[PDB]
């Protein structure tokens, strides 16, 4: 009943910054919480453990979870290479949402993004499926090392991550 709660541990050129938090809307997508949920414990073998954002702009989102070729090309779901667009119920309201990037129609991975911004452009073509329950704050540390390319000027991985409760 109780959705789903997910950490990752940041840090920044190895050096440790702080703890993110995610509720995971397993009541709305369930197909989509799941595979971030798996992901992130690491229990089917593969997984966030370890991986970079290769990309963060200020003012729009932190993007992460390509495992598999470190840089926005790669990444695999627990369900195959790609699946489906579950649905958009969900919206991308503002600061903290969590959502699925694509390539296209229904080629979800296990790359992800978190919005720093509103960005209602992307409603009905990336599936959102989570927000930052706490750590906004590391979030927003970790915006700072991007830039408006995107290319971070620290190494910004996902030291630890798993599920709490
Ligand atoms: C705000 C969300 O944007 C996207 O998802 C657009 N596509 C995307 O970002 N990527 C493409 C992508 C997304 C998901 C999968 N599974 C494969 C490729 C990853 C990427 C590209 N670049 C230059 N840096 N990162």
């Amino acid at each position: 009943m109780v959705n789903p709660t997910v950490f990752f541990d940041i840090a920044v050129d190895g050096e440790p910054l702080g703890r993110v938090s995610f509720e995971l809307f397993a009541d709305k997508v369930p197909k989509t919480a799941e595979n971030f949920r798996a992901l992130s414990t690491g229990e089917k073998g593969f997984g966030y453990k370890g991986s970079c954002f290769h990309r963060i702009i200020p003012g729009f989102m932190c993007q992460g979870g390509d495992f598999t070729r470190h840089n926005g090309t790669g990444g695999k779901s627990i369900y195959g290479e790609k699946f489906e667009d579950e649905n958009f119920i969900l919206k991308h309201t503002g600061p903290g949402i969590l959502s699925m990037a694509n390539a296209g129609p229904n080629t979800n991975g296990s790359q992800f993004f978190i919005c720093t911004a509103k960005t209602e452009w992307l409603d009905g073509k990336h599936v959102v499926f989570g927000k930052v329950k706490e750590g906004m704050n590391i979030v927003e540390a970790m915006e700072r090392f991007g830039s408006r390319n995107g290319k971070t000027s620290k190494k910004i991985t996902i030291a630890d991550c798993g599920q709490l409760e």
